């Protein structure tokens, strides 16, 4: 399948080179997989989601996205125009208020919710979780993400936007999950992107076009934007049978574009997510 005039990041994940604008992918498109977006919520009624998104949990007075951040990440996972995995199922878990902030205990509860809730959903091709969030180091936040991974869910988390070593942030520093940094359309490390030995992969993160609340669209930047590219790619690859939840992060790094990014500090992997699709 070929989507012309696609956002640059979708084209990049199916290209050996930068600078193209067509996204190529297998038409299975993540059908039969599920991705939990743990964030500020999802505007499920956005036409771009085609009925495939729904909220399943909130810790606040409403389950609606009054911020836009969670709607934008879910659009990069699975919207018809802006998503990697265009037939996957999206489940929203609102752990952040409409200002984009949330207590760690609420975030830990949301991770534990997903590890049980997936036994209530139909996901024959596997389960992914996308955590575009984080803060200072916390062993209890890391152990929550480690439990969610252990339960059979591919966990992808943002490295953080501090231009620093991600060892000092959580859940970025949990070694058992997939920690994602950000790159731009010229194959440069995004200027805000964290780095370090804990990072596993890079995805597109600067000037990313996606769904927004009010039925709109907009382009924003962050390692929160690169995380759903990798989350969506794992759901895509799990539907094709190429990998499993326990091993997708390893598979994605094994099959990535190697040595293509500039300004990667010594000791950080030089690996950009790639779907290896041959049309």
């Amino acid at each position: 399948a070929a989507q012309t005039n696609a956002p640059w990041g979708l084209a990049r994940i199916s290209s050996t080179s930068p600078g193209t604008s067509t996204y190529y992918y297998d038409e299975s498109a993540g059908q039969g997989s599920c991705v939990y977006v743990i964030d500020t919520g999802i505007e499920a009624s956005h036409p771009e989601f085609e009925g495939r998104a729904q909220m399943v949990k909130t810790y606040y007075y409403s389950s609606r996205d009054g911020n836009g951040h969670g709607t934008h990440c879910a659009g990069t996972v699975g919207s018809r125009t802006y998503g990697v995995a265009k037939k996957t199922q999206l489940f929203g878990v609102k752990v952040l208020d409409d200002n984009g902030s949330g207590q760690y205990s609420t975030i830990i509860a949301g991770m534990d919710f997903v590890a049980s809730d997936k036994n209530n959903r139909n996901c024959p091709k596997g389960v992914v979780a996308s955590l575009s969030l984080g803060g200072g180091y916390s062993s209890s936040v890391n152990s929550a993400a480690a439990r969610l991974q252990s339960s059979g869910v591919m966990v992808a988390v943002a490295a953080g936007n501090n231009n620093a070593d991600a060892r000092n942030y959580s859940p970025a520093s949990e070694p058992s999950v997939c920690t994602v940094g950000a790159s731009d359309r010229y194959d440069r490390r995004s200027s805000f992107s964290n780095y370090g030995s804990v990072l596993d992969i890079f995805g597109p993160g600067t000037s990313i076009l996606s769904t927004w609340i009010g039925g709109s669209t907009r382009s924003i930047s962050g390692t929160s934007m690169a995380t759903p590219h990798v989350a969506g790619l794992a759901a895509y690859l799990m539907t094709l049978g190429k990998t499993t939840a326990a091993s997708a992060c390893r598979y994605i790094a094994d099959t990535a574009n190697k040595g293509d990014l500039s300004n990667i500090p010594f000791g950080t992997v030089n690996l950009l997510a790639y779907n290896n699709y041959q049309a």
